[PDB]
């Protein structure tokens, strides 16, 4: 999965632009917020330019299977259902402290491990600051 991002020069991050402040859509019509802030940072880490794909929430875990998205960074809360279907990335963000409450993951393909490990690792240094 790296090798392929990396050579299609983008990294395509599916998300749905009505949750702020992860994702949505400000007064000049640019998809901001802190979920896109993160994408950009995995991209510049991967050398790659961010490609956005803003559809319907239902539309996404469809989107991530049939491999017209790379990942999903939503605002997803990472849950045992899900994971039946999808790989989710350590938690990046806490909605109740001390993690307790719902935890976010970055969604991925379960095949996609190598992708995964990668996500894990920028996630992993972002945390050390
Ligand atoms: N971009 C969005 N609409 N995100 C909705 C997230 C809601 C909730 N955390 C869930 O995972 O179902």
């Amino acid at each position: 999965a790296i090798d392929e991002i990396k050579s299609r020069g983008y990294l395509l991050v599916g998300l749905s632009a009505d949750f702020p402040p992860f994702e949505f859509v400000d007064e000049n019509g640019n998809i901001v917020g802190f979920d896109v802030d993160l994408a950009k940072e995995i991209a510049r880490r991967l050398g790659v330019e961010l490609k956005i794909v803003d559809m319907t929430w239902d539309g996404l875990i469809p989107s991530l299977l049939t491999k017209k998205i790379d990942v999903i960074i939503s605002g997803m809360t990472i849950t045992e259902e899900r994971k039946k279907v999808v790989a989710f990335s350590d938690p990046y963000f806490d909605a109740g402290g001390g993690g307790s409450g719902e935890q976010y993951g970055i969604a991925v393909r379960k095949e996609d491990t190598d992708l995964l490990e990668f996500i894990n690792s920028v996630l992993r240094e972002l945390k050390k600051l």
